[PDB]
């Protein structure tokens, strides 16, 4: 049973819609870790109390390198504050913007990466289902760790998460009310794979209706650049009826893949 005297605060480390994460010391055994605080009255204006219930709840039950460990949590008069692990060197999200695009050798790596840490979470029957950049970490070896597991689930599942928020890395099944399992991960990890070698995800729009159609019509095509290889592989995981899609073992042997990991 922890609490806030227990820690010195350091600098913002993010912002999400509702985190709001800063850099903590632990005073007793002075370790460095990242504490997410959240703000009662947005959540319970929200409802989406399940929610940070279920991250809780799921995502300390989780050992993996690969994914972000939540170490404890406790709360206060207006805040609650999760303990979690400390990932040094950003987001996904922001080595994204600083380059644009990753070439292949760092594509494939990182799609392995998300691999692995999804296998073992399938293997618990939990899907993630927010698994855009933002919420995609690299700890201190430039590993990638998966995090912000408030909209993760097990399968299989029918619940609505947002009502129109970021629609571009979800897939069909999910921007439509339909029963929805494991493979809604696949999905995503297809948009991240091309989002990573083009910049860009796939069905990106001015408006949100005009993305939601580019996805229900699996609308996308690829610039010159894109090599078969990778074609190969975005256009098995990008697949309307999610049986069609891939099995994690199966991407993880894809020829691009191990051609061009680590
Ligand atoms: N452990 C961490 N180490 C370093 N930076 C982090 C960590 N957790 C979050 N951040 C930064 O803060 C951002 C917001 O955190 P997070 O994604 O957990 O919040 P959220 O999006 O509000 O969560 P949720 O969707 O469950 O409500 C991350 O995208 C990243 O910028
Ligand atoms: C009113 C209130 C209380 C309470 O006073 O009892 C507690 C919480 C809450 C929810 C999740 C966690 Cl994990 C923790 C912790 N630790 C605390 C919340 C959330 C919105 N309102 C709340
Ligand atoms: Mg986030």
């Amino acid at each position: 049973q922890w609490a806030l005297e227990d820690f010195e605060i350091g600098r913002p480390l993010g912002k999400g819609k509702f985190g709001n994460v800063y850099l903590a010391r632990e005073k007793q055994s002075k370790f460095i870790l990242a504490l997410k605080v959240l703000f009662k009255a947005q959540l319970e204006k929200a409802g989406v109390e399940h929610q940070l219930r279920r991250e809780v709840e799921i995502q300390s039950h989780l050992r993996h390198p690969n994914i972000l460990r939540l170490y404890g949590y406790f709360h206060d008069a207006t805040r609650v504050y999760l303990i979690l692990e400390y990932a040094p060197l950003g987001t996904v999200y922001r080595e994204l913007q600083k380059l644009s695009k990753f070439d292949e050798q760092r594509t494939a790596t990182y799609i392995t990466e998300l691999a692995n840490a999804l296998s073992y979470c399938h293997s618990k029957r939990v899907i993630h289902r927010d698994i855009k950049p933002e919420n995609l970490l690299l700890g201190s070896a430039g590993e990638l760790k998966i995090a912000d597991f408030g909209w993760s689930v097990h399968a299989p599942s029918s619940r609505r998460t947002t009502l129109c928020g970021t629609l571009d890395y979800l897939p069909p099944e999910m921007i439509e009310g339909r029963m929805h399992d494991e493979k809604v991960d696949l999905w995503s990890l297809g948009v991240l794979c091309y989002e990573f070698l083009v910049g860009k995800p796939p069905f990106e729009a001015n408006t949100y209706q005009e993305t939601y159609k580019r996805i229900s019509r699996v609308e996308f095509t690829f610039p010159d650049f894109v090599t078969e290889g990778a074609r190969d592989l975005i256009s098995r995981l990008l697949k309307h009826n999610p049986s069609q899609r891939p099995m994690l073992r199966e991407v993880l042997e894809h020829p691009w893949i191990t051609a061009n990991s680590s």
